[PDB]
């Protein structure tokens, strides 16, 4: 089985993880000083956020130049430090590559807006405007509408997301080739992974008809239905991926969950691994700045066909926060003072003993939560701007109606500086970081967790210890012993006649656990919120308040 079936995964988003000039903006040198503390975690390797050159209209996701790094995060010196420093402990980088767009200041759509017999024109999407306005009725997840128009020359250029985010023509064969030859150019760096931005997005629908009324409501799901999507995943494995060896994962949004094994199905020859978020946005609504309350039932079944698409011959990543999400603990979990390390812990488990690989976001191994947001102005998030625009300004809610909400969901709950320590700053900058360090931060350290071996890290640092030591929690079949059951998530890890039980409560109250009919326990690998562990050959659990525990039977 290959290497990254079995590895423990950690997400850094540079821009928050550690600052080491007081510009308030986290960099590559602090992350390379950082390594010991995520091999010292069990860290088998890192997926960085963008890192090249951008304006950072979308804080890197905006791309003006593929080949040259952001110059907040550093030189190529830098990276290529970074690259050394990584390979000297053994671990390995998994890059993010962002293909459905790129900048406005990239050199290609400066050419591109010049004229329409330029050469860069098809390099990006252009249409003439219809009945006085856009060319469609076409959304963007940034606000507005997904077309801008060009005064240059009187046609309106396409954009899924930001204006300065202009969708890249992937109809246009020099224009792929140009994203093969960029690709090569890190990939023969070393590079081992690449993380693919909004991968089901490449392909767009000629004609560029109208959305129906039902398909406005999901606007995300229309632009996954592109009819040439997997003929250029196909043609990019062909002229890339099989001429390396980094494994490949897509960012799967907006895909239907039938979908989605034509995406990883190792026998397609597309990408290696999945994220898909029909869990991470299991409880949100469909206009993004909403929760819907849902329940441990929705939470495991949800799991559970996600599971199932993998088959036997795709491969899941699996994760309960990244940049684009609140905080795992307080989406998933009970953020309360008084249950903040329990739930913590719990939803660690659950982490580490998925079928598929895991993927650790900066800060939840401390336990972080959401940022006590006070006003709009407390945002930096661009999409909470376009939600301002979309429904402020347009009268559909108040600015008190979209901060109360949008605080539960938005990006920036994951985006507030690493916290290392109870210094100033929580020890992320010496000067003023770009986003408001959260105050929990005097009691949620790395300095603290790190020298406490009660405490969240320390928990999670045992379980990746634990998932490296037992092949079974990483490869093994997962099995969900009662997918109805609303109280306690657990389920059986088997392979090669080895079988472990994982036993989740997710409630704040006391839960009994019944194992099935003929499963004993054999022996308890660990356990969180347990004053005891049970008695070898026992039939049943009594679980504490968010008691998670691992168990050979
Ligand atoms: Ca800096």
């Amino acid at each position: 089985a290959p290497w990254w079936k079995s590895a423990v995964f950690y997400q850094v988003y540079p821009r928050s993880f550690k600052d080491t000039n007081g510009d308030g903006i986290g960099d590559f040198k602090g992350l390379t000083e950082k390594l010991d503390y995520l091999k010292g975690l069990g860290i088998d390797a890192i997926w960085i956020n963008p890192h090249y050159a951008s304006p950072n209209t979308d804080n890197g996701y905006d791309i003006s130049d593929y080949r040259e790094v952001m110059k907040e995060y550093g030189t190529m010196e830098d990276f290529d430090r970074l690259m050394a420093e990584l390979k000297k402990r053994g671990m390995r980088l998994m890059v993010d590559v962002v293909i459905n767009h790129s900048s406005d200041q990239h050199e290609w759509f400066k050419s591109s807006r010049a004229s329409k017999d330029n050469p860069y024109r098809d390099y990006y999407f252009w249409r003439d405007g219809k009945d006085g306005h856009e060319p469609n009725n076409y959304p963007s997840f940034f606000g507005g509408s997904a077309w801008e128009k060009d005064p240059v020359t009187g046609q309106y250029y396409l954009h899924y997301f930001g204006r300065q985010q202009p969708d890249l023509n992937w109809d246009t064969p020099k224009l792929r080739e140009e994203l093969y030859a960029m690709l090569r150019f890190w990939l023969d760096k070393g590079v081992s992974g690449m993380r693919f931005d909004t991968v089901a997005t490449y392909s767009k629908t000629p004609g560029f008809p109208d959305l129906t009324p039902e398909q406005m409501k999901n606007f995300a799901e229309a632009y996954t239905q592109g009819p040439n999507l997997h003929r250029y995943l196909q043609e990019m494995h062909e002229k890339v991926f099989d001429h390396y060896d980094a494994v490949t994962a897509g960012e799967i949004f907006g895909v239907p969950l039938n979908q989605v094994p034509l995406f990883i199905d190792s026998r397609r020859k597309e990408l290696d691994m999945a994220f898909t978020f029909d869990l991470i946005r299991y409880d949100r609504a469909l206009d993004r700045w909403h929760t819907i309350p849902r329940t441990l039932a929705d939470f495991r079944q949800t799991i559970d066909k996600v599971d199932a698409i993998a088959g036997e011959y795709g491969w899941n990543t699996f994760f309960l926060g990244n940049h684009d999400n609140p905080r795992a603990v307080s989406h998933f979990g009970d953020d309360r003072p008084q249950w903040r390390e329990a739930s913590a812990k719990a939803l660690a488990t659950v982490t580490l003993t998925q079928r598929g690989t895991p993927f650790i976001f900066q800060g939840d191994e401390l336990g972080m939560t959401n940022y006590p947001f006070k006003t709009l102005q407390d945002f930096d998030d661009i999409e909470v701007k376009g939600f301002f625009q979309d429904y402020v300004e347009t009268g559909k809610a108040t600015a008190e109606e979209l901060l109360t909400n949008v605080a539960l969901t938005s990006r920036d709950n994951a985006r507030t500086p690493f916290q290392w320590d109870d210094s100033a700053n929580a020890g992320f900058t010496t000067g003023k970081p770009w986003l408001k360090v959260n105050p929990n931060y005097t009691e949620i350290n790395a300095a603290r967790e790190i020298g406490d071996p009660k405490s969240v890290y320390s928990f999670y640092r045992n379980l990746i210890s634990i998932r490296h030591e037992t092949p079974a929690l990483s490869t093994g079949s997962y099995r969900d012993i009662d997918p109805s059951n609303a109280d306690v998530y657990a389920y059986t890890r088997s392979q090669d006649g080895e079988t472990y039980l994982v036993v989740v409560n997710f409630k704040a109250e006391p839960r009994s656990f019944t194992l099935p009919d003929g499963m004993h326990i054999a022996e308890t690998l660990i356990e969180s919120s347990s004053p005891a562990a049970p008695a070898a050959g026992a039939a049943s659990l009594e679980l504490q308040p968010w008691q998670s525990g691992i168990y050979k039977v």
